[PDB]
DNA sequence: GCTGATGCGTC
DNA sequence: GTCGGAC
DNA sequence: GTCCGACGACGCATCAGC
């Protein structure tokens, strides 16, 4: 209809035709998407966000079906299917430079304003573009903006950054109302709607259920739920939602799903898009569990297995009928070129009767000389793409723990008891190359506890716990976190805690805007009587605790750092703090840092020590900096990881 | 042709 | 990756 | 329990700057 600026997709009794802000066949205006983001961000109830997005999507289906795919990608802040590897190459650095040039302001003024407001979108929105003529360019369209994002991502090579900035400046010149806010957030990778993949899928299945695609215009059926009771409508939308969710979890690729959805409908979708080797799928995840008693409470009387939780990276290995092999990451990225050693070993791990499979494994760095597992840090030094087999320096051992597909059979609906038996019988172990995850089938608390201790002694993070027959399938759509993860450092009073000094604070972004979002911490070097930065910290405190931190550190702000505080290459804090507050901090491991100075020279000549997965536990009101954990104590903790 | 800063992915 | 907030 | 977005260390790949 008329004037996107007034578009209200949160409206009660939203009518997909009469309440749209564009006419049939027209391109969806980007302002329509921006206004939808505004109405989503204004509320906290996830179900209300879904309804609002569904309203937009229903208008897109009814009026401009070719724009459904770009509108969906804009709402997820994706560029396309993950296995295609498109990357903007734009962070806050490029973005802030483009905003400075677009608005004619100094880069430093823009950087300072972004940090104080905690959002680059607000800076871009509230400053005019000095490249704008008297008469604006035509309004942005959803598909136009999406295509420009893709243009940015495809620019490569020398002088490519300047070309990316030119595209961004062009977008800002054409923005109206709130559009610049969401372009900027999207480019920075921080859309921060409160609505993401699961809510987008729920909105999509609701939208195509209520307003079916493919109708002759004007659509005879704009609300297919209106003839049902509230109860019947809810059950129906839940069923339709699960059809979409389960297909997506097997084929998480909107380029494949959306054309089928528009042509054949949601009910026929599983017939056209099915799990198959060569198409990455969503992996099964794990829920953190803070004790053995919590495990037994979660699984009740269902038999379960405990497995070592190996410290590497996930590798989803696909063997296609015909011999081709592909390897994908946890997030559906193509890692095939990264593992020529693994690909060459596939004939060695599968019996000759296996014609196709999808394996779920952990790739762990392996020292062939000493025949033992190596830390994650070592694994991350492998090259990432177009790697040749002879050039591999860090060997990998695969620890296999699941089987999702075998000889043409999808196993997603099969219980782990059967998947595991098929894994054990059709694949071959080779020490230090391909091994089944160490496992224990028991319900005895004393055995589980001992097994947890042994997993740590054997260079693992803890245990994974999985039911064998009750709710034991690989249906991510039913429950994405169907497994449990049990780590020692989850236990209170157990694991490595340090008492560290707060030496700086960083202004918060997003949910943390208007206060501190992070802090710089330091250990005390006895030998030089200096405080050495050891890590940053940004999780572990409640919202109330964070407000107390803000009020207790405000009096410690210094304009300039103390000469006995050393941070070297760490990110300079927005506010320096007089060393006084001491906090108890927990971590999973200690790592060798190329940047932090803490304990430098005590374990390595060039590298200090930092914390893996640090989190705030509590303030140490009874400690001053002189009694904080020493750099020598940090080195001793690092060494005993062996 | 090299180095550092930036981006993005891994955990 | 950990964590807490909102539902 | 689910979903989400605050925030963590770290390393390769890339490209601006030299
Ligand atoms: P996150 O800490 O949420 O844990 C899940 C990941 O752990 C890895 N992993 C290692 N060993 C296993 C076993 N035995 N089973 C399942 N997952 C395991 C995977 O890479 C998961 O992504």
């Amino acid at each position: 209809s008329n004037d996107p600026s007034g578009y209200n997709p949160a409206k009660n009794n939203y009518h997909p035709v009469e309440d749209a802000c564009w006419k049939p066949g027209q391109k969806v205006p980007y302002l329509a998407v921006a206004r939808t983001f505004e109405k989503i961000e204004e509320v906290s109830a996830r179900l209300r966000m879904v309804e609002t997005l569904s309203n937009l999507l229903r208008s897109v289906v009814a009026l401009s079906p070719p724009d459904l795919l770009p509108v969906l990608y804009l709402s997820l802040n994706h560029l396309g299917p993950p296995q295609q590897g498109l990357e903007l190459g734009v962070g806050d650095g490029v973005l802030l430079k483009a905003v400075a040039q677009a608005t004619g302001r100094q880069l430093e003024s823009v950087r300072a304003e972004a940090a104080e407001k905690g959002d680059v979108g607000l800076v871009a929105e509230n400053s005019r573009s000095t490249q704008r003529l008297m008469l604006p360019p035509p309004p942005l369209t959803a598909s136009g903006v999406f295509s420009k994002f893709r243009d940015i991502a495809r620019l490569t090579g020398s002088a490519s950054t300047a070309k990316k900035i030119d595209i961004i400046k062009g977008l800002f010149v054409a923005c109206r109302h709130s559009e610049a806010r969401f372009i900027a957030r999207s480019l920075s990778g921080r859309l921060r709607l409160g609505l993401a993949e699961q809510s987008v899928l729920a909105a999509l299945s609701q939208a195509v259920s209520l307003t079916p695609p493919g109708q002759e215009f004007p659509p005879a059926m704009v609300d297919a739920g209106k003839g049902k009771t509230a109860e019947a409508r809810k059950t129906w939308l839940e069923e339709q939602g699960m059809i979409l969710k389960q297909t997506f979890c097997e084929v998480p690729d909107l380029d494949r799903i959306i054309p089928v959805l528009l042509e054949h409908g949601l009910e026929r979708l599983p017939e056209h898009c099915k799990l198959s080797p060569g198409i990455p799928l969503k992996p099964m995840l794990a829920h953190p569990t803070r004790g053995i008693s919590e495990v037994l409470k979660r699984f009740e009387e269902a038999a379960f297995t405990c497995e070592y939780k190996y410290d590497g990276q996930r590798a989803q290995i696909h063997a296609l009928e015909g011999g081709e092999v592909k390897i994908f990451s946890r997030n559906q990225r193509d890692n095939t070129g990264k593992y020529p050693d693994i690909i060459s070993r596939i004939p060695k791990i599968k019996l000759p009767s296996v014609t196709s499979f999808i394996l779920d494994t952990e790739a762990v760095a392996w020292d062939r000389e000493k025949k033992q597992i190596q830390p994650f840090q070592v694994l991350t030094t492998r090259k990432r793409k177009e790697v040749d087999a002879s050039e591999i320096q860090v060997q990998v051992c695969l620890y296999a723990f699941d089987l999702i597909y075998l000889n043409g059979e999808s196993l997603v609906r099969e219980p782990l008891s059967r998947r595991r038996q098929l894994l054990r019988e059709n694949f071959v172990e080779t020490e230090g190359e391909f091994v089944f995850a160490t496992s224990l089938d028991t319900k005895d608390i004393e055995q589980i506890a001992e097994f947890l201790e042994q997993s740590v002694k054997d260079s693992c993070e803890g245990l994974m716990v999985k039911t064998l027959d009750v709710d034991a399938t690989y249906e991510i759509a039913k429950r994405s976190h169907n497994w449990l993860k049990l780590k020692k450092d989850y236990l209170d009073g157990v694991g490595d805690t340090l008492d560290l000094v707060v030496i700086g604070a960083y202004l918060g972004r997003g949910k943390r805007a208007g206060r501190y979002g992070g802090f710089l911490l330091a250990s005390y070097d006895e030998d030089s009587e200096e405080l050495q930065a050891i890590c940053k910290l940004g999780t572990g405190f409640s919202d109330e605790e964070l407000e107390e931190h803000h009020q207790s550190l405000k009096a410690l702000v210094l304009p300039s750092p103390r000469p006995y505080v050393r941070i070297d290459g760490a990110v300079i804090p927005d506010h320096w703090l007089d060393p006084s507050a001491v906090w108890e901090v927990k971590c999973a491991d200690l790592s060798l840092s190329p940047i932090y100075p803490a304990a430098r020279g005590l374990v390595d000549s060039d590298k200090g020590i930092s914390l893996r997965f640090p989190r705030f536990i509590r303030v140490r009101e009874d400690k001053q900096p002189e009694q904080a954990t020493t750099s020598a104590q940090v080195a001793c903790l690092y060494r005993k990881q062996s």
